[PDB]
């Protein structure tokens, strides 16, 4: 695949990684909609509100599968770490309006 799994379901905001590159999710949007990190850097999201929010993306994206990240709870996190240089678009599953991109680089 272009990135590996951490954790395949959601964990603590406290125990977000260091050295990870954080995204939050918050008012509804991606807050840093066009992330741009180096090979083998973990990104990981962090849903600041009530909604439920995932990251999703489609099939021949980070691998031939589509990743369909689980839905993070209110301060709740899920990290990729991208091992190929790329650029990687996502939504949110429940929330399409929800766009984003990881350029890795
Ligand atoms: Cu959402």
């Amino acid at each position: 695949d272009k990135a590996t799994i951490p954790s395949e379901s959601p964990f603590a905001a406290a125990e977000v990684a260091d050295g990870a590159i954080v995204v939050d999710i918050a008012k509804m949007k991606y807050e840093t909609p066009e992330l741009h990190v180096k090979v083998g850097d973990t990104v990981t999201w962090i849903n600041r509100e009530a909604m439920p929010h995932n990251v999703h993306f489609v099939a021949g994206v980070l691998g031939e599968a589509a990743l369909k990240g689980p839905m993070m709870k209110k301060e709740q996190a899920y990290s990729l770490t991208f091992t190929e240089a790329g650029t990687y678009d996502y939504h949110c599953t429940a929330h399409p309006f929800m766009r984003g991109k990881v350029v890795v680089e």
